[PDB]
């Protein structure tokens, strides 16, 4: 058939699925209707709202007419006179009504939607009720819902698994998490005694079968290798009754979020755990968000390995790319897209990689509720290369480890620069940089090859330089005032008004300031040298990018 | 017959004449060739330059664009249509169309003000596109505003009557560019009079000498003269009856408004500004040229008036240098339109933009409860060299308690220091003569940057990018805009400052009277919104 395929609606009665090619630059869209009542809508939206479409509407009004559609700021449907949707086939089956139709990738029609690398935002609606000429479809009776997807794909068959592979099962021990609101927890695990050396090659999801809700992120590590660590053990990450050591593992075999479904790995590569020379035990870190707040639902919940005995070509490393987790980084509310930029110098790649450089074949990009547009780029003595990884249709709730169509070779010296825009506008108070549900991030996970000991590659801005920040606008409100508060950062930004000239002099500063630069080894520690108040990578440049049917 | 007409080229070898239709939303051009050498070719582009144009070259007939280097290439799509060519006494003609805009983002986009139109004609042969070199090619550009408004020629009192002002049939000097002063006058007593029109007068041949054209009244407080402006034979007889520029046909006031000269407070004598753009210094040509008003002796309802809307003058802002684009806003604010606005308030139907060199685009919209309602003026394209009075399309009303929002946006490129407002021609401006009825005692309203505010800026960045935190005895230092270190911060708060901070507010007639009231640190006006952009919808072989 298509290869690639997803229901719509939760009923089922209306079936996606589609096929791309990149020679012609376009997608083929087959929809299959199986219970046509009334009529049937389907298209492609910014944020997967009905308002501003772009949309191809069927009508059973007649003895079943289909039309291209497109939708205005207020939701009302209107006839499209050009066609960016073009009708190839229509056939009846027992399993439904199939319509098989064409779209390039993009049109010289400024309108239409643009697809491009990414999350792109479906929005289906099955209309209920008979309405005749499209006009007179209001919200009432209609079943409006969206769907996530990545419409490019990389086109690569997933490989699987040789006689060799075995499965490896991390999970908590079945633990109670806290009538608390938000819980991130740590559980030692370890392997088999006398383990051998081994490639992690694949690995997916484990989620108790009441929790798939309660469970938003969960991690697998490994501690510093020089070290024979704690004994068995499960609770929260932050209490002291938990020791010394862990802390220490940030070096890191599994990462999954929300949306992200199981991943294989490229075949050159695997990643390496067990051996003589690295070592011991497996920490998992799981992120429990608790809005129900009830008894203790108790949950064993992890991530599931596959791993071959011995070698593939390459090692394969996870790179953390982006800002630290700060409360000095934040975002004005009210903002409709306000940027965040974090960056890898050119002196942490210097340090920390290979002459041959890194190939990055995967990505995954995560941020808090707020997060809209994520991406990251290559550059080299301050000319953009090239364009690592790009979403600007994304979304929190759908978060994904994407093969990368090009696989991007890194090179010593290369600035990697990561920027995400927020939306604030539901927020009375400015967001800042944390752990909380509440604030933010700013992360690209990317999976490359061969393995290094740099993990984190992150920045942030200068304390100091926000300090004389919030004593300057303090100063712009003239009266006199001699006063040097310290830290609260999280205090100082909810204690600022925010008026133009504050946001404008905040985001100066951002793209101004120097930058206390984290480079950070697989053992929890820098690379040596002075990483604070780092020049601000700049760039002299920027990249070019170039009738009603029956 | 086609209404407006340009020449392109000095030689006058080349000249274009034009038709516009806003219901088909495309211009009919016309280009009449009375010399052909080997090639021509024409376009337009944003600056008026040979790179990145939008063009059609020559019976054959091709679309072309031209790239960074200005190199040119085939046009695969076409956004010209050629309709016709045809050979005639005055030369080869060649009728082709243009849509306002195409769904192709490449293509030039048609709009509002002015546009710079690219000319070029080959001496060489040549076999492609890609082989036109810089030899055998005279190039040029020639400004001019596209899209006029399609105003009728309103009918005439019967009353009215022409007067002509004109060169004495005068030598134009062997110079490239030369204003000439000529004194006309009226018969004494003439009680005043509503002028109702004006048309230019340019003599047959000199056509591409006429650059601009200019009809001025003395002070009230005069001896003949005919000659060079800077000649040094006495005068400001500065003030403004009468205006024309390359490619505008005639200027009509509206019905309910005519232009008073008369009797007193009139001046008595008439002083004509005539100016001659002369490349190739041509010699011993001879010129009659001028304008022709046509005035009545009945008065229609309203006189008309000119109101300043603007920056006022003042170092305070300021432009860094090294600005592609940088924008500098002026405010007509609602206590001084409710305060000397009439109540059934004012009709704008003419405007005129004023920058120095620098200038780039220019804009001025209204405001009505601090939301965008509608844009009086706007040139993207604007240039200094190129200035006339325009007729809007539609007559804007402006209410009492509106806000007139004024923007220019400038480019420092080619600057080492901050430019400053100021009357020098290294200093900037930003100014809209706006034409309206009925006249009131509204004559500059204009704002600035109030200067504590300013100062707070200037210590704010010093105090800044001078690092420590937290230290109270503050002496203050240096003030003005020189010898400071332009860097993204500086330049950010600056711009922060400009869109943040209350502002010196002039409501002004006389130049030496304020209005009725303290105008010192007025609200900075500000817009919750703003309004939509409507949207551009979506190798040829003829017999001679
Ligand atoms: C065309 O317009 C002219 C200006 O209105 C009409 O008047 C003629 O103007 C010229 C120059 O102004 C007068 O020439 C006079 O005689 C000599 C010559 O001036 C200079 O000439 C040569 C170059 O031609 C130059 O190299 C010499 O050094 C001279 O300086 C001057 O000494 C006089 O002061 C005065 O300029 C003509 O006399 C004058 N014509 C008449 C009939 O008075 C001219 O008539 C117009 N022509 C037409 C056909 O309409
Ligand atoms: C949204 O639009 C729909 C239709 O445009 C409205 O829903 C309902 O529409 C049906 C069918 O058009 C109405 O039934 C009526 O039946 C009588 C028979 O007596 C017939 O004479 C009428 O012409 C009509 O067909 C039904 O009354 C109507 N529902 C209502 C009025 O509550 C819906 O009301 C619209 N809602 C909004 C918020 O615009
Ligand atoms: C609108 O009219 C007012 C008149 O009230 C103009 O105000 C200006 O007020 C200053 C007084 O501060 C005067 O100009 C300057 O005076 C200082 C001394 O204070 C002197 O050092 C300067 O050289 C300058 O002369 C004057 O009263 C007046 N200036 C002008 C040019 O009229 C205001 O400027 C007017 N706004 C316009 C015409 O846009
Ligand atoms: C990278 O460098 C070190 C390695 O862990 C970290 O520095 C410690 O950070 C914690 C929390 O901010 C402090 O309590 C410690 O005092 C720091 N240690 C030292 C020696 O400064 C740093 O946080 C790491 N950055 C990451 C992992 O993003
Ligand atoms: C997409 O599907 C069409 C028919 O459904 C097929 O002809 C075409 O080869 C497919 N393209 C692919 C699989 O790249
Ligand atoms: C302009 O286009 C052609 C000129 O030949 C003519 O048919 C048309 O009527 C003209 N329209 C206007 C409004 O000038
Ligand atoms: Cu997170």
């Amino acid at each position: 058939p298509l290869p690639y395929h997803i229901p719509l609606d939760p009923e089922g009665s209306l079936e996606l699925s589609w096929n791309v090619s990149y020679t012609q630059e376009a997608i083929h869209f087959q929809l299959l209707v199986r219970r046509l009542k009334a009529g049937v809508l389907f298209g492609m939206s910014d944020r997967g709202e009905l308002e501003n479409a772009d949309l191809v509407v069927l009508w059973t009004d007649g003895d079943a007419y289909f039309a291209d559609a497109w939708s205005d700021q207020k939701g009302q449907i209107h006839l499209d006179p050009q066609q960016d949707y073009q009708l190839l086939q229509v056939q009846r089956t027992p399993e439904g009504l199939t319509l098989l139709f064409k779209r390039p990738f993009g049109t010289c029609d400024p309108k239409d939607y643009l697809i491009e690398d990414g999350t792109v935002h479906l929005v289906y609606g099955i209309l209920e009720e008979p309405f005749r000429s499209l006009e007179a479809i209001n919200g009432s009776g209609l079943q409006m819902g969206l769907q996530r997807v990545q419409l490019l794909k990389p086109n690569i068959p997933e490989p699987e698994l040789p006689s060799d592979a075995c499965t490896m099962e991390v999970q908590a021990p079945n633990i109670q998490i806290p009538s608390q609101e938000t819980t991130y927890w740590c559980y030692i695990k370890e392997l088999p005694k006398g383990f051998s050396r081994h490639h992690i090659i694949k690995y997916e999801p484990i989620v108790t079968k009441g929790n798939e809700a309660l469970v938003h992120h969960m991690e697998v590590f490994q501690c510093a290798p020089e070290m024979d660590s704690v004994p068995h053990f499960s609770g929260p990450c932050d209490s002291k009754m938990k020791p010394d050591r862990l802390n220490y593992c940030r070096h890191v075999l599994a990462a999954w979020a929300l949306g992200a479904k199981a991943f294989y790995y490229p075949e050159e590569a695997g990643l390496a755990f067990g051996g003589p020379g690295s070592s011991r035990y497996l920490r998992l870190e799981v992120h429990y968000h608790n809005p129900l707040v009830i008894e203790g639902r108790n949950d064993s919940s992890g991530i599931r390995l596959y791993y071959t005995a011995k070698l593939r070509r390459f090692n394969a490393g996870i790179m953390e790319l982006g800002l630290v987790y700060t409360p000095v980084m934040a975002i004005p509310p009210r903002e409709t897209a306000f940027i965040l930029t974090g960056y890898c110098t050119d002196k942490c790649t210097q340090l920390a990689l290979p002459p041959s450089g890194i190939h990055i074949f995967a990505s995954q990009l995560h941020t808090h509720l707020t997060g809209r547009k994520v991406v990251t780029v290559l550059v080299r003595d301050g000319r953009e290369w090239e364009i690592v990884n790009q979403d600007n249709h994304y979304s929190p709730h759908f978060q994904e480890i994407r093969m990368l169509k090009k696989v991007v070779s890194v090179h010593p010296g290369d600035v990697l620069i990561t920027s995400c825009t927020y939306n604030t506008e539901d927020r009375e108070l400015a967001t800042v940089g944390g752990f909380g549900i509440l604030e933010e991030m700013c992360v690209n996970y990317v999976h490359y090859y061969p393995q290094t000991q740099l993990e984190l590659c992150k920045s942030a801005v200068d304390a100091g330089f926000l300090q004389k920040y919030f004593h300057l606008i303090n100063r712009f409100n003239n009266e006199d005032v001699c006063t040097c508060p310290q830290a609260s950062v999280s205090q100082q930004f909810t204690s600022v008004p925010w008026n133009s000239f504050n946001r404008d002099v905040l985001k100066a500063l951002y793209s101004f300031a120097p930058i206390s630069m984290h480079c950070n080894k697989s053992s929890a520690v820098r690379f040596q040298g002075e990483w604070n108040l780092q020049p601000l990578p700049k760039v002299i440049s920027t990249l070019e990018e170039p009738t009603v049917v029956s």
